[PDB]
């Protein structure tokens, strides 16, 4: 009942760009909006992934896997799910156990993965698979995990309890700029509210 | 040990600009990234809010209130939670209860509220608070929600419920296509991973 009617080019960069959005609403009158889309989408279903990572371990309680990274545009640390862009050529779910081993270490097993869903949709076209992926911790190939030697990233591995991920969420965002990823706190959210 | 460097204005528009933003590793090297960023920060704890809207009825399964609505930045439809800028002075949940007011016309109170946590921290700044809001549908003041949309807005009301989120998500999709927001994924995952 909407449309877009015409976007405009209003500053590209190598990764983003930004746009001017001319859309109709149901009314039939013209409106814009200011539209962030990254640069880098071919032929993929969506800009990235996010991996949820299971660690199951018998004598643990599953963890979910966890990365802190500085980012640039938060100007701090975050707390994330494993996450990238898909390559070309690349299917989510092939992204998502690289893009797991590569922060990681882990080798995963895919569990699922989502259609495509919207990063921040009132601003940006970004858009994820989110993969979850299981992590037989017990097996010895991930006994200890190394985030696959070299990689150029500086990425601190966080294995936190899933039956207590917001509390664990909580107790490491407190302390400072280290901010807390909205979709592990989405995540977190409903484990607690599930019980 | 990683801190922001320079900050450089590429692009800014009324609602959000675009930033290079100069930052240091560990290695002591600098590095770049292309920031997205809201204009429209103040003196904030985070620049909006996502509201997760428990409706609960007696007897009934507890149902998730989401709203659609056409996104410019994606051309299309999306499921999202209710969400908006916090206004000056206003607090989380104070922007949480009015936003699920003006999306929905329901009456919610606080069940719980987020810390800031990032929307897309490998690309913006912009944070929310995610609020946990539950909705007596049972009261007199919510067996007719009105909702009070702003003149650009128009809100599609969606409650689906809790216990089935990410089948009836599924389902809607099959329907017709529309993107499911990713914290709304996120959270609909988590319900099911739950134990
Ligand atoms: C932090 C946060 C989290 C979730 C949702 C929001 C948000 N949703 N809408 C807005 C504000 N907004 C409005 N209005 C409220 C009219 N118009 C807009 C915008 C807007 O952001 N842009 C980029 C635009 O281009 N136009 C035209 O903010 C903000
Ligand atoms: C879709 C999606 C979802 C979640 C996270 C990502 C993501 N995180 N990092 C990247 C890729 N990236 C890299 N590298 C992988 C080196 N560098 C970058 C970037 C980058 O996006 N920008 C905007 C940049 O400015 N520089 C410098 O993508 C992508």
């Amino acid at each position: 009942k909407q449309y877009i009617i015409s976007e405009e080019l209003i500053s590209e960069g190598k990764w983003v760009k930004l746009e001017k959005t001319t859309y109709m609403d149901p009314t039939g009158k013209t409106r814009t909006w200011e539209s962030v889309k990254r640069t880098t989408r071919k032929e993929q279903t969506a800009d990235g992934v996010a991996v949820i990572p299971v660690l199951q371990r018998t004598l643990h309680y599953e963890c979910i896997v966890l990365v802190k990274q500085f980012r640039p545009p938060m100007g701090g640390y975050c707390i994330e799910f494993p996450a990238g862009l898909i390559d070309d050529g690349e299917t989510p779910e092939a992204a998502a156990l690289r893009e797991l081993e590569e922060e990681t270490g882990y080798k995963g097993d895919i569990a699922e993965c989502s259609p495509a869903v919207c990063m921040d949709p009132g601003l940006s076209n970004c858009t994820i698979h989110i993969v979850t992926v299981t992590i037989n911790g017990d097996d010895a190939e991930n006994a200890r995990p190394k985030p696959k030697p070299g990689d150029g990233e500086f990425v601190e591995v966080i294995s936190l309890p899933k039956n207590d991920l917001l509390q664990r969420l909580d107790a490491l965002v407190a302390e400072e700029h280290l901010t807390v990823d909205a979709r592990v706190y989405s995540y977190a959210l409903a484990l607690k509210h599930a019980n």
